[PDB]
C-alpha cells in the first residue's frame, strides 16, 4: 500500500515524497512543499504569509512552478543559455520548497544544505537541472533544501515606507524558508543545529544579507557564497532609487491613470497580468548596461540596517566559518548581453573604440573620471589596441569590479573581524561546455560539479571530471560538517588554508590537486575596493 | 709665444691655455666675459652685452661661480662635494668657456653647447665632471659652456615689472648662445652646427630654448639628460612667484613692486640665499623656489601646451634618463633616507614621503599615488617601500616628463631617440641602494673615466669613448648611429607607438619598449584629469 520512508509529518500536515534512482543509490525526495500562501492577487508585493496547516495528505512529488521571470532569448535553443531558463511552468503560485534526503532517513541528525538560486534577482528557480540535489544527498549524506523566492518586480518592486510593497519580500521568502528549515528539518533527520546556507551569484548575495541581517543570522551556523557577494554593485539599491524604479514601471503600465498615493498606486499595480510587468521590467533602468538588474533588495533600515558595505566593516563575525570563490573567468559570459562588438559566435576581438564603450556598459553609473581611472588601469600602454587583450581586459573589468572584489573585499573584512574564512578560485573548463573557448571558465559553470551532475549516467562527462565531482562534493559537505573543507584524518592529502587579509591565500579548483596562491586579483580589486570609492566622494 | 692661444673676438682680445690629455693637447679659453656685470642696479634685470674692451682679456682660468647655496649635508663627501661651487662666489659670474682642438680647427667645426643643471639655483660651468677636453680631443668638436644667474638672482620675478621680470637666467644663457653665433667661428667652430645638451635643470633650459622662438634660432639640434621643461619642478605661474618674491623680500626686512625690488637689491647676495629655501609652500624634496616664470614673454604658454601645439618637422633630439632617477633625492627629505645606512623604511614613512616627494597635490591625487605604487601582496616590505618611493619620485619629476616630451615631440614631427643610463660607476661614492643616480650619466659622456689620475677601469674607459661617440655623432648629423657600421647593433628612433629606446652600458646595445609606460599613464595620462575635475 504504502511506504512509509516517502511519509513525513511537519508542522503544517502530512507529505508524500518520491524515491529517487541515483548512479550510488536511492534518496528520498520531497518536491514542492509549500511553504507559505500564495502570493497571489492582493498578496502581490507583500510579505510571504506562513503557509496555513492542511488535513490529508500533500504530494511533494515534483517541483512545482517557476515564479514569473523574464525568459532569457538571447541564444534561442542553445544549451548555455536554456539551462538556466524556466523547465516549470510560470506562476506567482511558487512558493515551495525542496528537501533532500537519504534512503532510509538518517537515524541520527544529519546536517543541513540549504542552496539559493541566483539570477541577478530577476530570475531563477531550484527546478533546473543543475541544481538537482539528488547526487550530494547521495554522495555525502546531507540533507539538502532548495526553495523558490519571488524575483523581479514581484520580489524586489519597493516603495520605500509604504505597507502595500515594502520592498525586500523575495527576502523574506528565503528567511521564511530558513524558518522553516529550523521548524520542519528534524522530521526528515536534519540537524536544525548545523545548517550550511549556499548560493551563487544573487544567491550568493542574498546568502551575504541573511549574513549582515540579524533575524536571518539565528536561522544558520555557515556560508558558503559563490561567485557573489551583497556589496557587489548590482547587488542592492538606495530607497530612492528603487522608488523612481517601482514608479517608472508603474508608468509603464498606466498607474496611476506618476507616483501619488502609495496604496492607489500599488492597487494598480496588482490588477496588470504577471506577463505585463515582466515584459516591462527592463525598461526602468537608468542606464543601458550588461550587468545591472531592475529590481533588487534595497537597503531601507529594515532588512538591511545600513549598506552591506558598512554592515561588513563593523560586523563581529567570531564564531562564523564562511567559504567563498569565483570562477576564473567571472567577466566573459556577461559581455555577450551587450558589449559591442562581443558574440559567443565569434573571437569578440573587439577595437579599443569597442572596449572604452565596452567599459560604460560594463560600469554603470560611474563618473567619466571614474571610467577614466578603469581605462588607465586596465590599458596595457605598450599594447594598447591589440584587440585579443582589449577583450581579456574587457572581461577583467567586468568580472573584477562585479564579482571578483567585492568577494575579496568580504573576504578580507570577515577575517579580519573573527570569520574563519576559506577561499577558492575554480578553474577547470567543463569538456562539456558549449560556451566558446574565449570565455575561459565563465560565470557558472562550477555549480554542475559542486552538485556532482556529472554523475548523472545520461550526461557525457569525463571519469576525471565525475573524480573531480566527487571532490568538490567532498569538500562543500566538509565544510558544512565541520566548518572545515580539509579531510577529518588525511594528512598527505594537500591542506586547503584559511584566507586572511594579510596571506591572502586561496587554492585552485581544477583536476590537479590542490594548488595554494595568494591574492584574489589583489592589485586590480585595490583599486576597485580602496581608490575608486575616494574618487566618487569628490 | 703660442698664437694658437690668442683669438680677437667682436669685443677684443683673449690669451688662452693649452690644456693635455692622454690623447694629447687641448686648447681653452676659460672665463670670457660674455655680458656686463650684473650687480648693484643691474641685480634682477636681463643681462647686457658686454661692451669692448682695450688689451687682452686673461682666460686662462674659470671665472667667479654665480651666488647659490652650498649643499652642506654630507660635509666633505665626494658625492655632493663634486656638484658645489670649486671657485669663489660672486654676482660678477657670467662667464662662458670654449675648448677647442689644438691646433685650432681650420675648417668649420661642430659647436656642443653645455648648460649645466642644478635645480635653477645652483650649479657652475667650472666643476671638474664638465670638463671639455676629453670630448674635444676625442671627438674633434668645439665645447662651450657658461655660467648663468641661479636662484633668486636668475629666477626672482614680480610679473609686469620691469625691475624684476623673471627668467633672466635664462635671457643669461640666450645671450651666450647669440655670442656663439657671432663669435665661435674664431675659434674654428661651425655657428650653422650648434647642439644643445644639459642635464636635469640644463635639460629643462634646452626644452625651453626649444620652446621660445627667439632661442630656436640660435642653434640645431637638442640633447635632454633626466629633464624636461614640463618637468612638475621646472617652472611656476606668475601668481605664485609674485608670493614666492614677496615672501622673500619679507624674510630679508623689505617691505609696490619698485620699492621691493629696491630694497632687496640693498641686500647682500649672501643674504637672498640664506632664506631661499624658506619661501616654498611645504616641506619637499625636488621643489625649488626660484625656476622659470610662464608669463607669455619667454614661455607664451606652459611647455606642456607649447609642446602639443608644436611642429617639431627638422628637429632632431636625444633624451634620456639614468636607472635611478628618484633615488639620490630622497636623502634631501623623506623620512627614514641616509646615504649611511639601508633606508628599509616604514609604510608610514613611505605614505609620509609620498606627501614630500609629490608636492602641493590633493590626498585624492596622494592616495591615486600610493594605489599604483603599492605592491598589495606585499603592502609593507621596507626594501620594495623603499624602491617604490624612489621610483614616484624619479617617475613624477623626471622620467615621465621626458617620456611625454620624447612622445609629443616624436608625434609631432621630431626624430627622436631615447636612451637609459645604466651602468653605476665603480668609483661611486654614494651606497649600493641607490643603484645609477641622477647626474652620474654625465661623468661618462665627458669622457672623465679617461683622466688617468682617476681610477676607471679599462672597460670603463672603452664605455666613455662609446658614449662620446654616440653624443658627437647625434651632433654633426642628428644620429647618433656609427655612420656605415654595419654589423655594429643600431639605435632606433623613439615613437609614440613602439617606445624604443637603447640601454646604455658595458654590454653592447640593447633595444627596449617603453619609458616605464605603465607608471607614466598614470603621470600624464590620468593624474592630470583628476586635478582638473
Ligand atoms: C562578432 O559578432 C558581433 C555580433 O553580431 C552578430 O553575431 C555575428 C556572429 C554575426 O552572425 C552577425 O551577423 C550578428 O549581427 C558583431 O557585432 C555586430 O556587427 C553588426 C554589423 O557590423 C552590427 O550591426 C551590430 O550592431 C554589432 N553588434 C554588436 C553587439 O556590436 C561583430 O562585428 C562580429 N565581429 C566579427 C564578425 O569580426
Ligand atoms: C637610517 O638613517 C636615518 C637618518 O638618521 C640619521 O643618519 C643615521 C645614519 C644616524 O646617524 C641617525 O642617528 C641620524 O639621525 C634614520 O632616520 C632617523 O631616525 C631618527 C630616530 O631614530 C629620527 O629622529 C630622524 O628624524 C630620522 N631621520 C630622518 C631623515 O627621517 C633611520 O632610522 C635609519 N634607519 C635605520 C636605523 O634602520
Ligand atoms: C491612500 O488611500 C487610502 C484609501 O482611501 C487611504 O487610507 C488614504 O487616503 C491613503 N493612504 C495613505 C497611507 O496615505
Ligand atoms: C543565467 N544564469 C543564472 C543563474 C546563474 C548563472 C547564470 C549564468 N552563468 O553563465
Ligand atoms: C639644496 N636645495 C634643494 C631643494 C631646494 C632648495 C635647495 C637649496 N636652497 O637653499
Ligand atoms: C646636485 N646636482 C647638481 C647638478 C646635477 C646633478 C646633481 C646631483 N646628482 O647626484
Amino acid at each position: 500500500r504504502e511506504d512509509a520512508e516517502l511519509l513525513v509529518t511537519v508542522r503544517g500536515g502530512r507529505l508524500r515524497g518520491i524515491r529517487l534512482k541515483t548512479p550510488g543509490g536511492p534518496v528520498s525526495a520531497f518536491l514542492g512543499i509549500p511553504f507559505a500562501e500564495p502570493p497571489m492577487g492582493p498578496r502581490r508585493f507583500l510579505p510571504p504569509e506562513p503557509k496555513q496547516p492542511w488535513s490529508g495528505v500533500v504530494d511533494a512529488t515534483t517541483f512545482q512552478s517557476v515564479c514569473y521571470q523574464y525568459v532569457d532569448t538571447l541564444y534561442p535553443g542553445f544549451e548555455g543559455t536554456e539551462m538556466w531558463n524556466p523547465n516549470r511552468e510560470l506562476s506567482e503560485d511558487c512558493l515551495y520548497l525542496n528537501v533532500w534526503t537519504p534512503y532510509p532517513r538518517p537515524t541520527s541528525p544529519t546536517p543541513v544544505l540549504v542552496w539559493i538560486y541566483g539570477g541577478g534577482f530577476y530570475s531563477g528557480a531550484s527546478s533546473l537541472d543543475v541544481y538537482d540535489g539528488r547526487f550530494l544527498v547521495q554522495a555525502e549524506r546531507t540533507v539538502l533544501v532548495s526553495m523558490n523566492y519571488r524575483v523581479g518586480a514581484f520580489g524586489f518592486l519597493a516603495l520605500p515606507g509604504s505597507r502595500e510593497a515594502p520592498g525586500n519580500v523575495g527576502l523574506l521568502d528565503q528567511r521564511l524558508a530558513l524558518q522553516w528549515v529550523q521548524e520542519n528539518v528534524a522530521a526528515f533527520g536534519g540537524d536544525p543545529t548545523s545548517v550550511t546556507l549556499f548560493g551563487e551569484s544573487a544567491g550568493a548575495a542574498s546568502v551575504g544579507m541573511h549574513l549582515l541581517s540579524p533575524p536571518s543570522r539565528g536561522l544558520f551556523h555557515r556560508a558558503v557564497l559563490q561567485s557573489g557577494a551583497p556589496n557587489g554593485p548590482w547587488a542592492t539599491v538606495g530607497m530612492g532609487e528603487a522608488r523612481r524604479r517601482a514608479t517608472q514601471l508603474a508608468h509603464l503600465v498606466g498607474c496611476p491613470p506618476t507616483g501619488g498615493n502609495d496604496t492607489e498606486l500599488v492597487a494598480c499595480l496588482r490588477t496588470r497580468p504577471a506577463q505585463v510587468l515582466v515584459n516591462h521590467e527592463w525598461h526602468v533602468l537608468p542606464q543601458e548596461s550588461v550587468f545591472r538588474f531592475s529590481f533588487v533588495p534595497v537597503v531601507d533600515g529594515d532588512f538591511l540596517s545600513d549598506t552591506p558595505e558598512a554592515l561588513i566593516n563593523a560586523g563581529d563575525f567570531h564564531g562564523l566559518q564562511v567559504l567563498v570563490g569565483v570562477v576564473k573567468d567571472e567577466g566573459s559570459y556577461f559581455l555577450v548581453y551587450g558589449a559591442p562588438g562581443f558574440s559567443k559566435d565569434n573571437e569578440s576581438l573587439i577595437s579599443r573604440a569597442e572596449f572604452l564603450a565596452g567599459v560604460r556598459v560594463g560600469v554603470p553609473q560611474v563618473s567619466d573620471l571614474a571610467a577614466e581611472a578603469v581605462v588607465l588601469h586596465y590599458t596595457d600602454w605598450l599594447h594598447p589596441e591589440d584587440p585579443a587583450r582589449l577583450r581579456e581586459a574587457l572581461s577583467d573589468v567586468v568580472g573584477d569590479h562585479n564579482v571578483v572584489c567585492p568577494v575579496a573585499q568580504l573576504a578580507g573584512r570577515l577575517a579580519a573581524q573573527g570569520a574563519r574564512v576559506y577561499a577558492y578560485v575554480f578553474e577547470h573548463r567543463a569538456s562539456t561546455l558549449s560556451w566558446p573557448l574565449w570565455m575561459g571558465v565563465p560565470h557558472g559553470y562550477e555549480i554542475e560539479f559542486i552538485f556532482g551532475i556529472p554523475l548523472d549516467p545520461s550526461r557525457n562527462y569525463t571519469a576525471e571530471e565525475k573524480i573531480f565531482a566527487q571532490r568538490l562534493m567532498r569538500y562543500w559537505a566538509n565544510f558544512a560538517r565541520t566548518g572545515d573543507p580539509n579531510e577529518p584524518r588525511d594528512p598527505k592529502a594537500p591542506q586547503w588554508p584559511p584566507y586572511t587579509a594579510g596571506a591572502q591565500q586561496y587554492v585552485s579548483l581544477d583536476l590537479r590537486p590542490l594548488e595554494v596562491r595568494r591574492g584574489l586579483r589583489a592589485q586590480a580589486c585595490a583599486f576597485w575596493n580602496r581608490f575608486l570609492p575616494k574618487l566618487l566622494s569628490a
